């Protein structure tokens, strides 16, 4: 029963970022099943995931198909390791296909099992890289504030969440953060594209504090996920990637939230036009049906690699058969079956159409934004001042609770309302999703009115 | 064809622990298949599996149910979070039978998808821990020289490889290390029961050096395995665990190898009798059939976590429910099936008779040993002088690879050899495994004089 799965999970089950006490008084939600955009819960509710799963279940619910390719790679040979100068059929033939979706010069592919796990690849592979080059002091990488790499030591430290550094006496060293390119809060008297431009420099301004002999990367997602779907101005990234190329300093896209068709390219920074030397994978590379992640390395790091000998790094489960057999039909069928086109040049147009239509009227939603099938709005206080809400969070989890009571599921970051569902998601699917998302918003309205606002 | 899959895994693929030039010049061993305790490659050869895919495949492969298990899962719910307030019966059901098959206070568990991240999530664990209780400087981990404790950059620190430190500027603050209870080079004149004593009083005089104030834990794996199944004498672990506790310092078992059964207790510190606050775990809980990994928090730290409010950590795969649900078959079928009371009662102590009766003869072999399924022996120089053979590692390569071309994998830990079986390999297997093992032996005997050394 609903009742005594909330006692065993309160009795046994530590969440990810939970309070823990709080979660166990309230209950847990139980989902049971899932079919397309749609889950169930244990009391029978149908709900539209408006967030798929948690940003990564591109291809939807319900992929029998994918099942099939568990059960076959699994009753073959379930796992063997890639350590012992050994490897198996499933992880090639991924790697193959894997070259063929990417970019010309992203051949080679190092797996994990996480997004965390590739975040913490990755930053040792740029740290091995310039020791190679023979540049032992090229080893700071600048995050942001409000990035989002991940919870390992390694990518809570080069994230910019205090309230993760706060945890585990973070950030290691070698690690720096500028401000975030969030427009509507530091954009001051300027268009957004003037804005870009400032943003971008504060990196420069960054590398030219620390010296630019001692700075090895910067890391970016090209859309800000956990932190509100912060999409940068047009001219940003462009204006990055002149910075990196200007100090030698790796330019590195994580990629774990925008990769796998989230923009409409196959990869955020081909919708935004740079060029990373490496990036960051995993959610979409699997639709999340198994734990597989990678690190996506460009032909100038993976030469400065090779030159280095052994790569004393890696994971048990790195290049898991069964999840690679899995990742391979997901992205298959992201290719084969045209979703990652679809969004490009159908649904997310329609997506972004329809969310600016749905949201722009309402008094306490502003900065109405997105791109492919990601898309958000900010929760205000005075839509004509660009005031935000003070104790940032607080209104956006009033909000949140309103959706989720309507078998909604769009989650808030701070007052940020951000949702990623399904790339597969119908037009139809989408006016649904607005239709209760718009309902939601008149509640939130007469409740925000109600209390004083 | 063989060659086929060569060159696309040297064109694409990175492998963990691996120099890529020199596995892409050798062509890799492309494994297809796995049924029970052999494996096929991709030229048809049979080949004794003495490692269990890599210490971690406890069932032996071929499971066929394991499969229908995540085949069901995957289309039912193939993900969901467990982030949102949210939960799924697949991670409510494996969390209730691992607080069964557990020593008593061990009910809470969280989830990963790695031994590694089980590790870093144990590390901002102890630093939580310490500052819920108002120990804000109780922040250093003190592991171990040759301990292996995973690849996060977290992982690698805490452990005491140097050649894995030197790769991304570690170890990071707050971790410091102990000279490894290997009584084989550093026991001098005392016999092992004495050399134990001293080898854990190292772990006083470090406390001491530190400050006690400062430390927050001690990690050890019950036997060092990476490091190459360093068995510990019968008074380490006590003197240990009196040490930490006098001190007031956390005391973390590394299950990642010794659980789920490979010493014939569920846990290795069942077997060396000591109680931790906390132990990590991965590989053998789902059998390495999906990824997964847990830590296992013990009633005192899990009340100082619960009462700290939010943990600001996880994993978007943490307590996948395909994951979940070939854990809990595996789990089920360890206990259900008698194959851990089989290894403590039947299989564990045959294997050990036959392993000493097999190796104790050669003229090159030294400090013959084991517990349970895992088990070991150094390639020496000169047995009556403990003289090792110089440049630790190239004389184990050589023996290494005779084992591989005779269609037997067992592993080099530098001069270490070490053997980790699946834990239902029969007798009749053990003999098989044992009869290829001795004739390499005598290979490798005549290559030495042969060569001159
Ligand atoms: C941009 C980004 N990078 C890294 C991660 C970490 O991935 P994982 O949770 O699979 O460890 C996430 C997870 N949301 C992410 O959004
Ligand atoms: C004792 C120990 N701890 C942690 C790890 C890391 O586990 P994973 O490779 O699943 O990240 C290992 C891996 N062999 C290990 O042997």
């Amino acid at each position: 029963t609903t009742s005594q799965w909330r006692e065993l999970d309160a009795a046994h089950h530590l969440h990810p970022f939970t309070d823990t006490a709080s979660l166990n008084q309230a209950g847990a939600r139980v989902m049971t099943r899932g079919e397309g955009v749609y889950l169930w819960d244990s009391e029978g509710n149908k709900i539209i995931d408006g967030m798929a799963g948690l940003w990564c279940v591109n291809v939807g619910y319900g992929r029998k198909d994918f099942a099939e390719a568990a059960r076959r790679q699994m009753e073959e040979l379930p796992f063997y390791n890639t350590f012992f100068k050994t490897t198996h059929p499933a992880v090639v033939e991924l790697s193959s296909l894997l070259a063929e979706v990417t970019p010309a010069g992203f051949d080679r592919v190092f797996y994990t099992n996480s997004g965390s796990e590739s975040v913490d690849t990755m930053i040792r592979m740029v740290r091995r890289y310039w020791d190679v080059q023979g540049k032992p002091e090229k080893k700071t990488l600048i995050g942001r504030w409000n990035g989002y790499h991940g919870s390992t030591i390694g990518g809570a430290s080069l994230g910019g969440m205090k309230y993760m550094h706060e945890q585990g006496d973070l950030p290691i060293p070698g690690m720096a953060h500028i401000e975030q390119p969030w427009w509507y809060k530091h954009g001051k008297d300027m268009t957004p594209d003037e804005f870009g431009v400032v943003a971008a420099r504060w990196l420069e301004e960054k590398i030219l504090e620390i010296g630019a002999d001692k700075v090895a990367a910067f890391v970016g997602e090209p859309i800000q996920g956990a932190g509100g779907v912060i999409v940068p101005p047009a001219t940003y990234w462009p204006e990055i990637e002149r910075i990196c190329r200007k100090y030698d300093v790796l330019l590195v896209a994580d990629e774990v939230i925008c990769g796998f068709g989230r923009t409409g390219e196959w990869f955020g920074h081909q919708h935004f036009g740079f060029q990373p030397d490496l990036f960051t994978a995993a959610k979409g590379l699997s639709s999340g049906y198994l734990p597989i992640g990678a690190v996506f390395v460009g032909k100038r790091v993976a030469e400065g690699l090779i030159a280095g000998g052994d790569f004393n790094h890696g994971f048990t489960y790195s290049g898991h058969p069964v999840c690679a057999a899995v990742a391979h039909a997901n992205v298959a069928a992201l290719r084969d079956e045209g979703i990652v086109q679809r969004v490009k040049d159908d649904i997310g147009p329609y997506m972004q159409k329809r969310w600016r239509e749905t949201f722009s009227r309402f008094e306490h939603v502003d900065d109405v934004r997105g791109v492919g099938m990601v898309q958000a709005f900010t929760l205000v206080k005075n839509k004509a001042k660009r005031e935000l809400f003070p104790d940032f969070g607080e209104i956006g989890t009033l909000c949140r609770d309103i959706f989720f009571r309507n078998n909604l599921i769009m989650r808030a970051c701070g007052d940020h309302i951000v949702s990623a569902p399904p790339l597969v998601m119908t037009r139809a699917e989408v006016d649904e999703m607005l239709a209760v998302a718009e309902r939601c918003l008149e509640e939130f309205e007469q409740t925000l009115k109600a209390r004083g606002l």
